[PDB]
C-alpha cells in the first residue's frame, strides 16, 4: 500500500528520539518515545548511504513475519530521514547482554531457556518459508524479563525453492555462517541453523568470540578436515553434542529449528 494507507505508517510528530544507541555508516538508533508514553527503538537512514528501498525492504519483510518471538515491527516514516521504528527490547543484545553483571549470573539453566525461546523464533520463521541468513547472538534482543527475540532482518528472504543464492562477490562472516553459503553462496533454512549452532556456543561462552584462537583461514581448514568447534569451557556435553547436529556436512542432515526448540525445552526443564 502507499505510504497514505499504510497501516504502519505514522507522522513523523509521533516521535520523540531521547538517547541515541549506535550511529553506523548508514544511520542512526534511538530510544525514543512513540505519543509520549511507548517506548520504541528508531532507527534512522542517513540520506546518501545507502538506497531508501534497500532501507525500507527489511520493514517490508517484518510486515510479513509477525510473532512473540520476532522483535516487531513498530511504524514506518517514509519521508527523508526514512525511520523504521520497532519493538524496544530493554536489555539490547544478547551478546553484550550475557557479558553484563546480571547476564554473568545467569544459571546453565536459563541460557537454555534462552537457546530454546531462539529456537522457536527461528521455528517461526523456519515454518513461514523465510530464512535469515545473519543469526548470531548480536541479532537476538533480550527484553526486560529476559525474554530474547529474533532481530535484524535485513538479510532475511522469503524462499519460494528452498534456496537463495547470493551473488559471487557477497562476503558473509565466516566464523557463524555454514559451509555452503560461504563456499557457493546457496543460504537455506539449514544455513540458519549451521548459525544457530554457532550461536549456541556465544551463548554458553557468554559472548566469546567462536573457533577461540583461530583465524578464518584455519577455521575453513579444520572444518574441510572434519573437525568442529572445540568443546567450549564449561559447555554441557549434551549441548555440544546438540551444536554438533547443526553441524552436519549435509545441510539436509542437520535437524528442524523445530526439533532444536523441543530439545532444548526439555533441557531446560530437566535442570
Ligand atoms: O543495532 C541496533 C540497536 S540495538 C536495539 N534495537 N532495538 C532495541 O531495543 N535495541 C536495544 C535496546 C536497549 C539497549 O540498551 C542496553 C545497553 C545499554 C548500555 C550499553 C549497551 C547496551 C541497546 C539496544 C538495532 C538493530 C536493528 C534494528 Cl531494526 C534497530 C536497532
Amino acid at each position: 500500500k502507499p505510504w497514505w494507507e499504510d497501516e504502519w505508517e505514522v507522522p513523523r510528530e509521533t516521535l520523540k528520539l531521547v538517547e541515541r544507541l549506535g550511529a553506523g555508516q548508514f544511520g542512526e538508533v534511538w530510544m525514543g518515545y512513540y505519543n509520549g508514553h511507548t517506548k520504541v527503538a528508531v532507527k534512522s537512514l542517513k540520506q546518501g548511504s545507502m538506497s531508501p528501498d534497500a532501507f525500507l525492504a527489511e520493514a517490508n519483510l517484518m510486515k510479513q513475519l509477525q510473532h512473540q518471538r520476532l522483535v516487531r515491527l513498530y511504524a514506518v516514516v517514509t519521508q527523508e530521514p526514512i525511520y523504521i521504528i520497532t519493538e524496544y527490547m530493554e536489555n539490547g543484545s544478547l551478546v553484550d547482554f550475557l557479558k553484563t553483571p546480571s547476564g554473568i549470573k545467569l544459571t546453565i539453566n536459563k541460557l537454555l531457556d534462552m537457546a530454546a525461546q531462539i529456537a522457536e523464533g527461528m521455528a517461526f520463521i523456519e515454518e513461514r518459508n523465510y530464512i535469515h541468513r545473519d543469526l548470531r547472538a548480536a541479532n537476538i534482543l533480550v527484553s526486560d524479563t529476559l525474554s530474547c527475540k529474533i532481530a535484524d532482518f535485513g538479510l532475511a528472504r522469503l524462499i519460494e525453492d528452498n534456496e537463495y543464492t547470493a551473488r559471487e562477490g557477497a562476503k558473509f562472516p565466516i566464523k557463524w555462517t555454514a559451509p555452503e553459503a560461504i563456499n557457493y553462496g546457496t543460504f537455506t533454512i539449514k544455513s540458519d541453523v549451521w548459525s544457530f549452532g554457532i550461536l549456541l556456543t556465544e551463548i554458553v561462552t557468554h559472548g566469546r568470540i567462536p573457533y577461540p584462537g583461530m583465524t578464518n583461514p584455519e577455521v575453513i581448514q579444520n572444518l574441510e578436515r572434519g573437525y568442529r568447534m572445540v568443546r567450549p569451557d564449561n559447555c554441557p556435553e549434551e549441548l555440544y553434542q546438540l551444536m554438533r547436529l547443526c553441524w552436519k556436512e549435509r545441510p539436509e542432515d542437520r535437524p528442524t529449528f523445530d526439533y532444536l526448540r523441543s530439545v532444548l525445552e526439555d533441557f531446560f526443564t530437566a535442570t
